[PDB]
C-alpha cells in the first residue's frame, strides 16, 4: 500500500503518520529520526604546517674565494660574503686578513611532525545526508539508517520505506574548509602558490607524502658579524603556528541550527534543518481487519488538564462504547495538538486516557480511536516554568480556536457592530425606496 | 509557585490560605500565629534607686 509522508528534520521528535486504508482498521506509524550525518564532499587542496629552516654550517673558505649555485630547494637563500675574518675559542680561524669568504646557506623545508600536526584546506560540496530513523508501527520496532534521497529504499517488517530529497540543500560548511583534528573552520585559505609569508598557508603542499613543496617565508640571509660564525638570517615567523593561537573557536561553536561538527569523515550532525519526504509500501499483514479491531462508538473527549507548555502537558480522557477489548490507531488529525501515544487498548472498562501536547491558548482538534472520531476541545493556561531543557513537542500553532473564549469575545463584538451595521443597511435601503415610491 | 495571603495578627485564628493552580489539585494551608512578641528598641537614659 503506497502511502507517503513528510517529517520534520528534528532529531528527537517522533512524527505520527496515520494511514486510513479502506478495508481495514487505521494505523498510526511513528517515525523519529534518532540521528542525522549531513556529510560534504572534499577535495583536498593542500596541506599547511610549520616549517623547519635548514642552516647547515658555513662553508667558510679561508684565503680563497667561493663561488655558490642555485638549487630548486623551497625559498632557498644563498650568499657569498667576503672578507670574512672569523675567530673560534683557540684563534683566528683563517690566516689570510681578508682573502676570506663565508658561503652562508639556508633553505625552507616541511617539518619532521608534520606527518603528525597539520591542517588540511578543503573545498566541501555537494553534501549528502544519512538519516538514523526509527520505525515503529504495531508489534514492529525498528531503528535503521536511510541515504536521504528518493532512490535508497530501507526495509522494515516487510516494508519499504524511502526518504525522498531533503527539502533544502543547506549546509554549514561553506565552500572552502580548512580541518584540524577535531575541528573544522570556514575559511578563505589561500589558493596553491599564492600563501603569504606569516600567515596561514605560507608553506603548502599538496598532500602529505608530496615531495614538492612551496614555501614563501620571506627568508633573507644577512651579513654575519665580524670575527662570529652563525649565519645570521631573518625570517617571517610559522604562519600556521600564529593560525593555531589565531584560530579562535571552531565551526563546532558557530554552526547555524544547532549543527555539531565533527571530523573523519567532515560531518554535521543534528541540523534541524528543513523536512524530510516518506515514502512507505506497509504490506497487508501489517494491517488489521474491521473484523477484528474493536467497533469504537459514541467516542467522546474531557480534557482533564492542559498547560501549553513545551512538554506533554495536556491530558484527555476518552470514552467508549465497544464490543470487545483490543487495541486501537489513535491520531490527532489537527497540527494544533500532538499526541504522546499512538495506540491505545480499548477496554470494556469504558475510559481511555491520551496525553497531548500544544502550544495554543485553546485548542480543537479531532482525535480517533479506530473509526470513531470526536472533537476534543480545551482552555489551557501558560506555563509557569520560563526555560526548559527541552525542545517543544508541538508544532508552535498559538492562533485560538473559533469557539475559543478570544475569539468568542470577538466574533461577539464583529456580529454586534456587522448587524449594526447591516440594521443601518437596511434602515438605509428602505428609505431611498420610499423617497422614489413617494 | 509564589503565592500571597494576609492573616489576621490574632494569635490562634487558623487562617486558611486556599492555592489554585493549574495543573495541580488546589491546596489548602492553615497559618495559625502560635506568638507574636513586638520588641522595642531601647536607649538606657539613666539609673535610679
Amino acid at each position: 500500500y503506497e502511502h507517503t509522508a513528510t517529517i520534520p528534520n528534528v532529531v528527537g521528535f517522533p512524527y505520527k503518520a496515520h494511514i486510513e486504508r479502506n478495508g481495514f482498521s487505521p494505523m498510526t506509524l511513528q517515525l523519529e529520526v534518532v540521528e542525522t550525518s549531513l556529510e560534504p564532499t572534499l577535495n583536498l587542496e593542500y596541506i599547511t604546517c610549520e616549517y623547519k629552516t635548514v642552516v647547515p654550517s658555513p662553508f667558510i673558505k679561508c684565503c680563497g674565494t667561493s663561488e655558490c649555485s642555485s638549487k630548486e630547494q623551497p625559498d632557498y637563500q644563498c650568499k657569498v660574503y667576503t672578507g670574512v675574518y672569523p675567530f673560534m675559542w683557540g684563534g683566528a680561524y683563517c690566516f689570510c686578513d681578508s682573502e676570506n669568504t663565508q658561503l652562508s646557506e639556508a633553505y625552507v623545508d616541511r617539518s619532521d611532525v608534520c606527518k603528525h600536526d597539520h591542517a588540511s584546506a578543503y573545498k566541501a560540496h555537494t553534501a549528502s545526508l544519512k538519516a538514523t530513523i526509527r520505525i515503529s508501527y504495531g508489534t514492529i520496532n525498528q531503528t535503521t539508517e536511510a541515504f536521504v534521497n528518493g532512490e535508497h529504499a530501507v526495509n522494515v517488517g516487510g516494508s519499504k520505506f524511502i526518504f525522498g530529497p531533503i527539502s533544502t540543500a543547506w549546509s554549514p560548511f561553506d565552500n572552502k574548509i580548512v580541518v584540524y583534528k577535531d575541528d573544522v573552520y570556514n575559511q578563505d585559505f589561500p589558493p596553491y602558490g599564492s600563501g603569504q609569508p606569516g600567515r596561514f598557508g605560507d608553506i603548502q603542499s599538496r598532500t602529505v607524502e608530496s615531495k614538492d613543496l612551496y614555501a614563501n617565508t620571506a627568508l633573507k640571509l644577512s651579513r654575519p658579524s665580524p670575527g662570529v660564525v652563525h649565519v645570521p638570517y631573518t625570517q617571517t615567523p610559522s604562519g600556521f603556528k600564529y593560525w593555531l593561537k589565531e584560530k579562535g573557536s571552531s565551526l563546532n561553536t558557530k554552526a547555524p541550527f544547532g549543527c555539531k561538527i565533527k571530523t573523519n569523515p567532515v560531518r554535521a550532525m543534528d541540523c534541524a534543518v528543513g523536512s524530510i519526504p516518506v515514502s512507505m509500501d506497509i504490506p497487508d499483514s501489517a494491517f488489521t481487519r474491521v473484523v477484528d479491531a474493536p467497533a469504537v462508538t459514541d467516542l467522546s473527549c474531557q480534557v482533564v488538564v492542559c498547560t501549553h507548555s513545551s512538554d506533554f502537558g495536556g491530558v484527555a480522557t476518552l470514552s467508549y462504547k465497544t464490543d470487545k477489548p483490543g487495541d486501537c490507531a489513535v491520531h490527532s488529525h489537527s497540527n494544533v495538538a500532538t499526541l504522546q501515544e499512538a495506540t491505545v487498548k480499548v477496554k470494556t472498562a469504558g475510559k481511555v486516557t491520551v496525553h497531548f501536547s500544544t502550544a495554543s491558548a485553546s485548542p480543537a482538534f479531532k482525535v480517533s480511536v479506530c473509526d470513531a472520531k470526536t472533537t476534543c476541545t480545551a482552555a489551557c493556561e501558560p506555563p509557569k516554568d520560563h526555560i526548559v531543557p527541552y525542545g517543544a513537542s508541538h508544532n508552535n500553532q498559538v492562533f485560538p480556536d473559533m469557539s475559543g473564549t478570544a475569539m468568542t469575545w470577538v466574533q461577539r463584538l464583529a456580529s454586534g457592530l456587522g448587524g449594526l451595521a447591516l440594521i443601518a443597511v437596511v434602515v438605509l435601503v428602505l428609505v431611498t425606496c420610499i423617497t422614489m415610491r413617494r
